[PDB]
This record gives structure tokens, sequence and C-alpha cells, in this order.
């Protein structure tokens, strides 16, 4: 199973090649951040617990948690699809940088780990990476 995500910052969306570039006249107002999460190779019809996580990186590469989101979601038809996450407005401050990350974990056990064909284990998959410009914002200087 795999997410991928993409953050969208006052309607600006990152991507694989540049993070969502947030105008210093958009972030006065707070800067509204929504996440859309395609995921794949889940099990079809199943509940999973989505949690995203909006970190503020900080200067020396560590991160801290701004806000936190967590729903009650289903898989699609065939394992695959998107979930959504609405942060609502959130105060992001000129000059730095935010990254969402998601984690997905099946509410049931979906995976047999010791070949009894029993379920005995969740499936859990995350997307927790720092670098990924889709999932991340900048808040420009004015
Ligand atoms: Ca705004
Ligand atoms: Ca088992």
């Amino acid at each position: 199973g795999t997410l991928r995500s993409t953050v969208i910052a006052d309607g600006v969306n990152g991507s694989s090649e540049k993070e969502a570039l947030v105008s210093f006249e958009n972030s006065k107002d707070g800067v509204d951040v929504k996440d859309t999460i395609n995921y794949e190779g889940l099990v079809a019809n199943q509940n999973y617990t989505l949690t995203g996580t909006l970190m503020h990186v900080k200067a020396d590469g560590s991160l801290e948690e701004i806000a936190t989101k967590t729903t009650n979601v289903t898989a699609g038809e065939n394992g695959n699809g998107t979930w959504g996450l609405d942060f609502g407005n959130q105060k992001l401050q000129v000059g730095e940088k935010y990254v969402v990350f998601e984690n997905a974990e099946s509410v049931e056990n979906l995976i047999d780990t010791d070949k009894d064909y029993n379920l005995d284990t969740k499936q859990v998959v995350k997307h927790e990476d720092k670098n990924d410009k889709a999932q991340t914002l900048v808040v420009e200087k004015p």
C-alpha cells in the first residue's frame, strides 16, 4: 500500500517540482490548509483511521506539529482512491516552511503474518517525507 499527498495552501497546490508558494498578502488572514491523499493497495470497502499532521520545518531540520486532523474513512471500489483532510485556517509565518505528513491504519486486522490464514495485524501505510515538495508550503516575504 502507498499514500501520496498534495497540500493546498490558500488555494495554491504543492507539486513534486515546486512547494506551494503562499504570498505574504495571502498569509495575512491566515493560510487555509487542505491536503488530498491518493491511496493505492488498500483493502476495498475496509475502514481506516487517517491522521494528517501539519509540521513546521525548523531551521535545524527538526519538525514540530502545528496541527493534526484525524478522520475515519473507507477504502474504495479496488483499494484505491482519494481522501481529504481540511486543517482549516492556520496562522503560518513569513519565511517558514511547513509540510504535511499522513498515516492510514486499518481499524481491523487485515494481514496474516504467520501463514495460518487468520488475520492478525493491521495494515499501516504512511507518507512522512519532509522533502516531498508536493506536501510542502512556504510563506513568502512581503
Ligand atoms: Ca489566506
Ligand atoms: Ca495469522
